[PDB]
């Protein structure tokens, strides 16, 4: 009829929820979100270094010096490059650009260009380096031409065969770009370069190529029915390059020196620049976040969290919050805040709550050991930077898309399952911890007290604030109340 | 004995077996196999849409119209394309087909061609459109030729320059195929085309080309020593194509309108179609899609289960089956229980009793079927592999493709296997917990009113008929009611009775 | 007050430490490291078959017969090809080898060449097969040239058109290599081959190609400003190849028969063969492949363990070591107990002594050594990387291939780390459960005839001696037969 002690556990006001492999929407005591899902809608600069936003200039446009990309004629250093989905200013004069995508992929490994001149327009004596302009490349008004290459026209009805060498004495790699003109007619050829059969031969310690003009009738594009095929090579230091040509040569006036290699990318965003700083950016926005995961977009540059195709990823830190003298068989105690598991005693003197400090900090330490482990354990999740492919590279494009989405699916599965399988185990680690300290108080006071069936013990010898601490301490001396209790339960047996 | 209650669990004779991570081959009561292992050996329609059967024809054969191959004159829609692995009827006149494999890949995202005329054979008045036939492409026995292109010959010992344009007035894309002829020797060039230096030249909005013949002396394939190189493009709508040739031109007569882009495939299979239909086609037969997994072939088309390199995959859904060849759950299952996974065996008088904790039984069943659904949910969005062809100088990217597909098939085969193995051990781990929770539920109520035997039953320190039974099942047991009765019970045997 | 039976479990001297998901450095009685971490720094034969050591030669130099490179006249088979990272003898005459990477791939699935003659060097009755030499291909001072091709030159200011056929009347596939010569100017063209307009054409069933020489003026490399481009095809059996050329032709003298196709590889190492043998080799050395996993280097060939980028990976097998008036499992483990994992202790009238529960201890050894093999087993199929090479202009697929080699490595490191951690947890929690379930075997037998002392021991109310102890150990305590004696003494203890 008195002097008791109950085993119980923390409950509270929370209603955050987690999931388990078996049961879903389980309400828990505490729970951490590990998935960031919010991004500012702005293109920011990575680690203090601003991107190169090309507005609607294509990279081809940029590198060739399209007459409408004059903004980026001398572009500074860049963290990343943002091209729009379909840039408007590219090859204004129709034609193609060989190994284009392979060139853009090299850019992702470079951070700064120093454009230097090798063949000054002034050096084209014995040819016409002035009239080579067209209405396909208007400046302001009409008819200009790419700024970084020159279109050589016959002069005084002679196109003397050209031979010109340049020597990278620099210590940095050089990017050189040249082209060849594909005219409409047998007549347009003679009119432009006099000689009917021509060729453009370029030479490197690496690169041996001859090009001959494929001459044909075509639909006009941006006004023109002819086309220019463009070529590029990387000339290493101490290496030299030799051009020889009898016509249709589009020669380079400039080259780009690769002054800073390193991490970079080309992102496909129609957004534009804002004045912020970020450690991780995305086609749709930047991310301030210490979360281990995010779900805003597969592509992301910089030191940043790690993308998952999921809508929620919350981890269970505390108890199933099932709030309800009573004991743990009927629910959790709201009246205890000291810890996760603890006791309630009654006695002659008065009642009170007390946490099992030993078990709860071990819980805390063992739960923190898991969450910190999991988050910053497997850091090698498949992060990426995308790439482009041309109209006859479809199979390897798919190969790439197939693989990229392949690892996306694998890692999200890994994340989802770990969260669900660990939510299941912490939730019944808690369950177990409250059972074990129930057993530690019953193996202490043995037949000195009566199992009630609610999680509570009535005593046969009545003990207070020192023996209550003594049962809480794992210190309770059974032989001291041995024969005191024996007399009461021997009295209880008769009446 | 005087009045007992027992707690025990369902058993039956079901020799279904499951594996777990720790132990193998454990006989359960209930188990859901989830791995389809069978196929029907036929090639079928895909939910009503028939596959395009090329029989003995290669894709190149069909498109160029090799006389041994037939035309799909109704212009059907297909669900997939079946080609023999080594098709007899391809480029009957020897040559090659540039970016053949890229084109074949395009086909896999297309479901319906309609063939149209762009250059009628009756429109080459300036040249010979009839004599360009050959013994390597027979028909009636007579020497014939590809039906979709035209071998133009010098007319009257003259080969006037050819300029023709075609404008895609349609809203559909157009696949156009033309070629060039490579003769044996300088004399053949003159004999067929007069002009001894020639080119074939095409101009679209984004394609630019001027190709010239390569004279070599070659072994006789199919009886000819000259060759034919073929090219294809896609002429986008509102665009135009212009051909310039001064000899050796193999002119397109037709063109194919892509009128359905969709999900399609090129299966390489030797079988032939019969009247069946399926949700899921593989090269060696069709399989049912009732189950989430199959091990029949990694290339399957349609609403398919997910493929895993495994021989068995059985999900434990019930209990262990340890029956007794009386006592409760410490010696194993009762087959006396019909409805209910966890029940009682109340004994009062010399007959019997077998109930079922209906409640904790329908809490296990409502989570085992729940979590099962959740397992099959978690994989679906797995890796599915895709057919793709390569040639003899793309052996690297071919190997990359194959390593990556075997790669992900291995990952998920491991993922699925280890996921069920764990769910099997934890599904049975929950029955042991569930039965031990049934025992303790009664125990917390009865206290010193009943005696524990290490058996799973409680002999009663008083009398309990049917109503007292249902009371302890429903958790509504009045210890302070029989307490007094039970105490005098208990004192008799402690003294000597 | 006496006569005891205590439930306990094993301890020992172990320093060893495993990890779980929520515990780090946990000391266990027994464990098993499963990650190979060292190598011998030698390069070895692969189970009795030696690698092809190219020394300082590229695959090109070896195949074409660069003079500094040696013939493998013995036609040996090989396990794997070893080539340095920047070999020093390649295309001594500067030039290009088309689809070179494609060729090496074929090599990496090829295990034995036999070299055969197809166009004997003496056979060019109307051309110069001897002046074709260069200062860029020095063999012992004087000028020389690739030993397996022949640089055919005009005889007496004449280059009669060339047309030669070879029929493959072997059963194997043949590799045939040929090439073409791009001169510096139009002058040297006529100086070597006279005929100014020229070509080199190759016919097979599956090969049509006529190259024409690209004359430009290039930088000098190993002395030369001309260049030679090389080609290769694979001529199927019963097929013919016929070459037509009016100049600049570099005719093969020899062909290679692929006589053994199979598993091979091209390793990039700088070591040298060491008169040793292994089951698994890596560019840095051979590894002792008897663990299931290693972290030595990603590219490893042969019957190899599965590679993971961990620094440590060790399974749990025995109990958690917590040793230290005898008490049961609640105070920890018994260093006294040796013959098993779980078991009992008696403290009766004859003395004290430990006994193991073999029946339960074995079902635990049975399983745990089972689950071990089952972890080596479901990594039977993991992911092993294969060497592939690419040129600049294939830098996109090169990255694609390395993003995905790295991707699978990372996935499988995750799984291996995560599987060991999680079953370490379940191994220990298993031991927990057995020790508990052992206690209850005794607690449900003895029933009202013993009291539970709350530390894993029982005090019998009756006398027990040796064979009733053996009785409860054996799962057959005759409780009908001592309740009498116990019923007496509980009444004795409840008052007196
Ligand atoms: C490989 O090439 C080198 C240089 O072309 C050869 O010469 C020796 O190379 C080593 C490098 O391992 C140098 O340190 C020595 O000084 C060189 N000479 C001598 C006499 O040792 C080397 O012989 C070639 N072969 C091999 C198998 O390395
Ligand atoms: C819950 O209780 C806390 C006080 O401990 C209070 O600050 C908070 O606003 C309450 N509301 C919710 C939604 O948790
Ligand atoms: C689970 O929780 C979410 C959030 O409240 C809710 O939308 C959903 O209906 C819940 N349960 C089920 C079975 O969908
Ligand atoms: C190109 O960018 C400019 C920048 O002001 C923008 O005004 C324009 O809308 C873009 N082009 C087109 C065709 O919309
Ligand atoms: C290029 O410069 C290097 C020295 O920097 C020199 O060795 C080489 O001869 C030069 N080449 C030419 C064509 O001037
Ligand atoms: C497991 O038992 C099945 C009986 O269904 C038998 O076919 C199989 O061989 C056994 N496998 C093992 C590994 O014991
Ligand atoms: C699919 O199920 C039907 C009955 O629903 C069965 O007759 C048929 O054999 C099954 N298909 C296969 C491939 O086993
Ligand atoms: C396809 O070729 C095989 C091989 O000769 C032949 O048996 C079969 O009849 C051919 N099919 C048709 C429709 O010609
Ligand atoms: C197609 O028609 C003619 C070709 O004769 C051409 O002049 C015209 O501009 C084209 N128009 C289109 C493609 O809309
Ligand atoms: C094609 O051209 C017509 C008229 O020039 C135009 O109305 C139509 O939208 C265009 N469609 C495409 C797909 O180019
Ligand atoms: C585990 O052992 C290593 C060995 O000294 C030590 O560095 C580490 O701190 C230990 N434990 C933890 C919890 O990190
Ligand atoms: C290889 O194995 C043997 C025997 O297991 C051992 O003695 C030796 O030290 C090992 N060496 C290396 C380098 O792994
Ligand atoms: C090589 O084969 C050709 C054609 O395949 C044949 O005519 C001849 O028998 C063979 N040549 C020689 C020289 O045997």
């Amino acid at each position: 009829a008195g002097d008791r002690i109950c085993i119980g556990y923390h409950a509270n006001n929370s209603t955050t929820q987690v999931d388990t492999i078996m049961e879903k929407n389980v309400t828990v005591t505490h729970a951490q979100d590990i998935l960031e899902k919010e991004h500012n809608g702005r293109l920011c600069s990575l680690k203090g270094v601003k991107p190169l936003i090309l507005k609607n200039c294509s990279v081809a446009g940029w590198l060739l010096g399209n007459p409408m990309c004059d903004e980026f004629l001398n572009a500074p250093e860049w963290s990343y490059i943002v091209e729009k989905d379909r840039p408007s200013n590219g090859l204004c004069y129709p034609g193609t650009f060989n190994y284009y995508e392979e060139l853009k992929h090299l850019m992702s490994s470079t951070n700064q260009f120093e454009k230097i001149q090798i063949f000054p327009r002034s050096s084209w004596s014995n040819h016409d380096a002035s009239s080579g302009v067209s209405s396909a490349c208007p400046y302001n008004g009409r008819s200009s031409f790419f700024r970084n290459v020159v279109w050589l026209i016959k002069k005084n009805n002679v196109y003397r065969t050209i031979t010109r060498t340049y020597n990278n004495t620099n210590i940095e790699d050089l990017l050189i770009i040249w082209g060849i003109h594909h005219p409409n007619n047998a007549a347009e050829q003679i009119k432009l370069y006099q000689n009917p059969s021509t060729y453009v031969s370029v030479g490197t310690s690496t690169l041996n190529q001859r090009s001959i003009p494929e001459i044909a009738t075509r639909p006009k594009v941006n006004g023109q029915s002819g086309r220019m095929e463009f070529f590029w090579t990387i000339l290493r230091p101490n290496d030299s390059i030799t051009f020889e040509s009898t016509g249709n040569f589009i020669a380079p006036e400039y080259a780009y020196k690769i002054v800073k290699k390193g991490d970079s990318a080309i992102m496909k965003s129609e957004l534009s620049y804002s004045n912020c700083d970020t450690k991780c950016q995305t086609p749709v926005g930047a991310i301030n976040s210490s979360m281990p995961f995010h779900n805003v977009h597969p592509f992301a540059i910089g030191e940043c969290p790690k993308y998952v195709k999921l809508k929620k990823l919350v981890l269970a830190t505390g108890l199933r919050n099932i709030p309800q003298i009573a004991g743990f068989i009927e629910g959790g105690w709201q009246g205890m805040v000291d810890g996760w598991y603890g006791y309630h005693h009654s006695n002659e003197q008065g009642s009170g709550y007390a946490a099992d400090k030993e078990s709860t900090q071990k819980a805390v330490d063992g739960i923190t050991n898991k969450v910190n482990s999991i988050i910053s354990k497997m850091n090698s999740q498949f992060e990426a930077v995308g790439k482009e492919f041309n109209n006859l590279e479809r199979r390897i494009e798919n190969l790439n898309k197939k693989m990229e989405d392949g690892f996306i699916d694998v890692w999200t599965y890994n994340a989802e399952l770990l969260v669900l399988m660990e939510n299941e185990r912490t939730l019944d680690l808690h369950d177990s911890n409250v059972k074990n300290l129930y057993d530690k108080v019953r193996r202490q006071l043995r037949d000195n007290a009566k199992e009630l069936g609610n999680g509570c013990f009535e005593f046969y010898h009545r003990c207070d604030n020192k023996c209550m601490e003594s049962v809480r301490n794992g210190t309770y001396d059974y032989p001291q109340y041995s024969e005191e209790s024996r007399l009461k339960r021997e009295e209880i047996d008769s009446g």
